[PDB]
């Protein structure tokens, strides 16, 4: 193949390993998000239990985590080093972390009011 794949192999593999582990954790986040809602019901009985699930909220949260996953795919494909025009790579990791933070904040808010 092109020798560039070998020249950039170090950044490519570092991004690929880190960001795919994150992508797998984003699938895990789809499922952990619904499992956490399930516990917000199972133990706590959140006041919005009738609405907190359904196609609407389940699809919305896994779509948020899918946005996270899309960027983990985008990054794992290998952005190489953060040159001045490529400074969005680890910035996108913070945006991935924002997708995750929004989900964690959602779960907190869904469990903040119960019984």
């Amino acid at each position: 193949g092109s020798p560039e794949f070998n020249r950039y192999s170090k950044e490519h593999m570092k991004k690929m390993m880190k960001d795919l582990e994150g992508l797998h954790r984003a699938e895990q986040s789809l499922h952990d998000l619904q499992e956490r809602l399930h516990k917000a019901q199972e133990e706590h009985r959140t006041v919005e239990v009738e609405k907190v699930h359904l196609e609407k909220k389940l699809r919305d949260e896994i779509n948020l985590a899918k946005q996270e996953a899309q960027r983990l795919k985008e990054l794992r494909e290998g952005t190489e080093n953060e040159r001045s025009r490529q400074k969005y790579a680890e910035e996108e990791l913070e945006q991935v972390r924002e997708a995750l933070r929004k989900a964690e904040k959602e779960l907190e808010s869904h469990s903040s009011w119960y019984a």
